[PDB]
This record gives structure tokens, sequence and C-alpha cells, in this order.
């Protein structure tokens, strides 16, 4: 259903994803640690925090949402 005017996937990273919670940070941090991913956001989770990165994937949706999905 159009979730977004562009298609967008996520990939985690190996050197700024321990220690942050400040997703403005963890996102220049993707885009400044790689030159494929132009985004990221950050997310405290088990064990220990951890960075999330985005980039601009391919295809536009790949599936479908049709209405009245259920309750």
């Amino acid at each position: 259903h159009t979730p977004t005017p562009t298609p967008i996937c996520k990939s985690r990273s190996h050197e700024y994803k321990g220690r942050c919670i400040q997703d403005m940070d963890c996102n220049a941090a993707c885009v400044k640690e790689s030159e494929s991913y132009t985004g990221g956001f950050c997310n405290g989770r088990p064990p220990f925090k951890q960075c999330f990165c985005t980039k601009p994937c391919k295809r536009e949706r790949a599936a479908a949402t049709l209405r009245w999905p259920g309750l």
C-alpha cells in the first residue's frame, strides 16, 4: 500500500553498534561509516544496545495490503 516513496532497507553494522541511544547519531554514524547506507536509527535491546543503518534498497513494494485487514 505504498509504504514509502522509495524502497528502504536496513542492515546492521560492526563498529558503531554497541553503545548508542540517539537515533540521530546512529544515523550519521552509518552514512559516515559506509557509502551505501543513507540513514539509520538507534535502538536499545538486550543484551546491549545496538545500532541499525538504512540504505536505498531496490524494488517498490513486492507485496500487497488490501482493505479491511481484520480487527
